[PDB]
């Protein structure tokens, strides 16, 4: 499965080394830089829980998600996450709770100490 290879080949990216935010590069970006915190950054992105469900994608809206990096928009996750990609970069994410919708959830849609798993596309970031 696309989590499992996470878990197996993945990148711990946290920096308390907690093994709560792992990522696999599946395809190379464009050059070396990558955003800083405040950059808009544009991204597509496919996401699910661990265990199949609740399946979303930016694609299927036919629009960019766009937000502002390192701020709090999104989950803990995404911040650390998408900090390390370089443009044009495709990289899958495996978020523990800690770093996602912890032991709250968000329901009805998302329970309670629920793994999600992202494929995140980086299309873009500029300047704040
Ligand atoms: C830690 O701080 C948090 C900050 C925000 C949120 C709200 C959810 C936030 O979305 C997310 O963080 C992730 C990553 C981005 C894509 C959507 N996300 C999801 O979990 C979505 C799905 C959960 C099921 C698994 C697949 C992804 C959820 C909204 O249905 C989200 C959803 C929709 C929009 C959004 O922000 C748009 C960016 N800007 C916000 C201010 O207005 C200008 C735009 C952000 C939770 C947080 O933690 C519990």
């Amino acid at each position: 499965g696309a989590p499992a290879t996470v878990t197996e080949q993945g990148e711990d990216i946290t920096s308390k080394k907690d093994r709560g935010v792992l990522k696999i590069v599946k395809r190379v970006g464009n050059g070396e830089e990558t955003p800083m915190i405040g950059d808009k950054v544009y991204v597509h992105y496919k996401g699910k829980l661990s265990n199949g469900k609740k399946f979303d994608s930016s694609h299927d809206r036919n629009e960019p998600f766009v937000f502002s990096l390192g701020k709090g928009q999104v989950i803990k996750a995404w911040d650390i996450g998408v900090a390390t990609m370089k443009k044009g970069e495709i990289c899958h994410l495996l978020c523990k709770p800690e770093y996602a919708y912890g032991s709250a959830g968000s329901l009805p849609k998302i329970p309670s100490n629920a793994t999600l798993f992202f494929e995140i596309e980086l299309l873009d970031f500029k300047g704040e």
